[PDB]
């Protein structure tokens, strides 16, 4: 009855996925896959998985399995989402999804033909405060979005959980910025046009920690995206992003501690949009891990029901365009139009 | 000894301007001029002032002033420096300086080729808070700068005092952007290239009321200039703008109610940087009102030391460039070349 998964990736953020799988209702995780066998022990016993692999190509053939949570590094995605497809099983791929919208776009086609949902973990939208706000715009509160901000400006060490972030040419972008610019597809709808800024502050880097985007957005309203890794503040918002939206009859305000203000026609209302802190969970990560919950569970019930989901592959695509989109708009200089990219 | 000044254009905010000179160390005003002889006579008798003339061509024949402060609207601005000029006269004007880049270009070189200091009564940048954040920056608490977002987002109803500001083609970027644009210049340097978005919101105007800009400066500073008289807010901020920094050793945020957060290797302080109140200001104006006092006292004291002024015709011209690349690029989709314009 109960849905049976494989997770293949048994690293720093699979953990969370594995926490999270437990607490999901109709899915479980029945078998594990990690090139490392050091991992593969390490999750195996912590969450107390019998079938353990030490490669996919293995796990894929002795099968048994109704889903897979590919939670590797962005290496083995377009891989790893090829062997689920030609094996029948429904997938969920963590971002960023391919190297490239090209890979994104193949990966997603192989997925359709073979008839299989694909699922993007892509978990920021998720996020219960980001939700609120969503809510509150929907319900016409303050009539027609004409501008909004998305915000996340950290100076938190990512670096130390997550090593492979200071290594390549690109980073906070490809890394964080993709969150943040599925936030405001998600909030405003998708971008028509779109210009980018980037800058590499922190010396102990490669790639760029700083960019700021502006959207100009289908339905006429204009945002901006502004991201950074070397914002240097007296309290720290790790790993907030901070929404404000301007409507015609009122305002959206989401500022940092998960307060959210509306005004509108009929006065002003301040409430906690804060996520609920999980068992397992811990500060300040809390916000992302009970996402991580949202979405395993927004999949499983979708894939009961035979819909679509959320950040679907389709989907996730006019999210990776944007992020493509910047990095060649800071290297040009010049705007970029997404729909010719698609 | 007591400098003597003629003002030209006897309007709404001229009253502001005849408070500060009587304040004003060092220079008064001896004489008024105004088309409309209501206005004459009102501001002529709330100041006490026996000079009145129906128009600035006889006010120049007479003399018998040192300086002039030409507070009209745009249209008369060019005729009234070239007046000023050839009559060797020391000319203040207001903003916006002229209709275009081309007739500023004209009218600043007129005043040089005449050998007359010119200023134009740009006052945000000599607001207490703004000042406040240039000090801080100077001074290399937060290091080298590299991000900045300038902000005036509001709903008040300008328009009441400012009929004319509901009627034209063009509204926000030319009667307010004009102001942030110059902070963004005054605080992060000039700018090489710059990006514009523009929208109407109000039903009630002919105009654009929300602008947005992204700058890339000269020193490699990427920065944010958003300005709205359509966003409703629970409290109506009017008329503060908002200034954020970031820079490679720490943050400026100037938030509302004139907040100065500054953190630093050392740590954060918190300082009032709050306007005066001055006997003749009211509120929400008396920022606003201070900075003339302030910028009027600069001229002032220049004047007697024969030094050129900060907001200088020549200075304003890289200013102006903005507002005016700014309507280009809104248009276009494009992002303008500022270089190729001065
Ligand atoms: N908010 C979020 O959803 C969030 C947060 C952090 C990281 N991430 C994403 O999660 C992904 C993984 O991040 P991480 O920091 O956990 O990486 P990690 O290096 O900690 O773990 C990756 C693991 O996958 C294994 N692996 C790689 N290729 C494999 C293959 N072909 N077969 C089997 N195992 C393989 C490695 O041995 C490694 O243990 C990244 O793409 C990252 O962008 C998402
Ligand atoms: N922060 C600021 O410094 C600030 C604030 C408000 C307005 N302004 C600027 O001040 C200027 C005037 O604004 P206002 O609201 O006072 O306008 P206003 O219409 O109230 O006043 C203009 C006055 O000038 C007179 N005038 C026009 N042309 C003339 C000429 N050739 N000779 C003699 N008199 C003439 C008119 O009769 C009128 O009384 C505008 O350019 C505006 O952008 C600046
Ligand atoms: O998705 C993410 O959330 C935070 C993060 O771990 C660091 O940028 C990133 O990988
Ligand atoms: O210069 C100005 O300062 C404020 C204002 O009056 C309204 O936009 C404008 O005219
Ligand atoms: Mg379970
Ligand atoms: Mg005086």
């Amino acid at each position: 009855t109960e849905l049976k998964g494989a997770l293949i990736g048994c690293g720093f953020f699979a953990v969370n996925q594995m926490h999270a799988w437990k607490d999901v209702k109709g899915a479980g995780i029945a078998a594990i896959c990690d090139r490392d066998p050091k991992r593969l022990k390490l999750v195996g016993d912590q969450f107390g998985i019998e079938r353990r692999y030490g490669d996919a190509a293995a796990l894929f053939a002795d099968g048994g399995f109704d889903f897979v949570d590919i939670a590797t590094t962005v290496q083995s995605h377009r891989a790893l989402v090829e062997m689920a497809a030609a094996h029948k099983v429904p997938a969920i791929c963590q971002k960023p999804f391919a190297k490239s919208l090209s890979d994104a776009k193949a990966m997603v086609r192989t997925c359709e033909n073979a008839d299989i949902p694909l699922m993007v973990h892509e978990n920021f939208r998720w996020q219960t405060p980001i939700q609120a706000v969503k809510a509150v715009l929907e319900s016409g509160a303050i009539g027609e979005p004409f501008w909004g901000r998305f915000s996340f400006r950290s100076g938190f060490d990512v670096f130390s959980g997550q090593p492979y972030l200071a290594e390549g040419e690109r980073f906070i972008i490809e890394d964080l910025g993709i969150h943040t610019l599925d936030i405001a597809r998600f909030i405003l709808g998708d971008v028509a046009t779109l210009t980018a800024r980037t800058k590499r502050v922190n010396p102990k880097i490669k790639g760029e920690d700083v960019a700021t985007i502006l959207l100009d957005h289908q339905n006429g309203a204009t945002s901006i995206v502004d991201v950074s890794y070397a914002t240097k503040l007296g309290t720290e918002p790790f790993p907030e992003t901070l929404i404000d939206i301007d409507g015609t009859q009122g305002t959206i305000r989401l500022s940092q501690g998960y307060r959210l203000e509306v005004t509108g026609p009929n006065g002003m209302t301040i409430s906690d949009a804060s996520p609920q802190l999980l068992s397992w969970a811990s500060r300040p990560w809390h916000n992302i891990q009970e996402s991580v919950l949202a979405i395993q569970q927004h999949w499983t019930d979708r894939l009961s029901s035979g819909g679509e989901t959320s950040t679907s592959g389709a989907d996730n695509l006019k999210t990776f365009a944007l992020v493509e989109a910047a990095y060649e708009s800071a290297a040009n200089g010049r705007t970029v139009d997404i729909g010719a990219m698609l």
